[PDB]
């Protein structure tokens, strides 16, 4: 279009320096939502939108973790975590592991449903679109997060749910089509 | 039902990938030969530093161009250039890709950036890592810069996908 360039909407000059911009322009990529969640004597889970896949020989993929989170700390102690991909009406259990919500020192899964992963021995949410079983292989230095490198050791999908969507620091839904 | 798969199963695991929705980028570099690459390997690391990470296949072209050059730059991809990202997804490595799509030069990274994006990211390679398959770029961003009207690209069950109206 030709004035494409002069009527353009307002355009934000965003600072690095500026967490508050810098948020916001993280904010601006798309990305399903999941919980990552660990065993041991006390399970916990974190809602986590920064999941990729990584290689399919092997099959790997990562996850950032705060190092702010109690979650940082459960990780390194116990190397093996699970996925769980949310779907489309999941947002209660999308609220539960968020924003540090529900410290330790009592049960953090007595809200919502879920089932033992067998080979990562963490809770698996129940509903969701898929389920990943992984072990963590590498730890990648990440600034004020680390870079956790799991490899896949099984996995779990129900084609017919469609997943949950994050953008713009919103849920939002995907349209028909 | 659940559908079991078998991480082995390349077919498979393709699958389930494909079941985290994501956005689509443009992965671009400057230098002599300037080269762009469609992402969804994206996602943002850290605020202090401010870091982000794209995984690129050992394979791939753009792979040599950013473990050679310190910068590179990303375009979040909006909802209606489903023809850009088709467009970098092909070029031998001496076909010009950028002389049939709206540009302008990013002057911290010396790379395009594709007009009508959502956001455009300047970034230098902070560190390489390992990733199978792929390497992991580590990129400190330098400058940004987003149009909040704009949304997003959306990519999911390996088709382009959009919004519903937020409610």
């Amino acid at each position: 279009n030709a004035m494409s360039p002069i009527i353009a909407p307002p355009a934000e000059l965003v600072d690095p320096k500026d967490r508050v911009q810098l948020r916001r322009v993280f904010g601006d990529f798309p990305t399903g939502v999941t919980v990552v969640t660990v065993g041991g004597s006390e399970p916990r889970g974190m809602t986590a939108n920064s999941f990729t896949s990584v290689s399919l020989s092997p099959p790997l993929v990562l996850i950032c973790v705060g190092k702010d989170a109690v979650m940082h700390q459960r990780l390194t102690a116990l190397p093996t975590f699970a996925v769980s991909v949310l779907e489309a009406g999941q947002e209660k259990a999308a609220r539960h592991f968020a924003d540090h919500s529900h410290p330790p020192g009592v049960d953090q899964f007595d809200t919502v449903d879920w089932v033992l992963g067998e080979e990562s021995g963490a809770p698996l949410i129940a509903g969701a679109v898929a389920h990943l079983e992984c072990a963590i292989h590498r730890l990648y230095e990440g600034g004020d997060h680390t870079i956790f490198l799991g490899e896949v050791i099984t996995a779990t999908r129900w084609p017919a749910r469609e997943g949950m969507l994050f953008s713009g620091g919103r849920f939002r839904r995907f349209a028909p089509d």
